[PDB]
């Protein structure tokens, strides 16, 4: 089923601004961590978060299983 | 700034049950094309989507720039 599928979602912010705030994360992490669970039915203990920033990219990882 | 930054996402249904039907992208869709697009304010039309499936996965690209 689609709930036991893989879903994986990567955002990338490239040339990321510092003077700036990203103020559309917040919401993907609702999106991605609230939203999304409710379609496949898994919980945040099976789903991996990593927001690591290298050069001057952001890159948000998701990785949803079950 | 963020808005003027590049926002990349891509979303990837690994394994893709056909019997079942993603229930999840629909709600992406609107994030990626409405929600995200008033954080950026960015157009419909200086997004590129393009989603795609090969061989089991459903690969969903968003490139948006200004």
């Amino acid at each position: 089923t689609v709930a036991r599928d893989r879903l994986q979602i990567i955002i990338a912010q490239e040339r990321a601004q510092e003077g700036q705030t990203p103020d559309y994360l917040p919401t993907l992490r609702k999106e991605l961590m609230e939203v999304l669970s409710k379609y496949v039915n898994v919980s945040l203990d099976n789903i991996r978060i990593s927001q690591e920033k290298q050069d001057g990219m952001d890159v948000l990882e998701l990785n949803i299983t079950l």
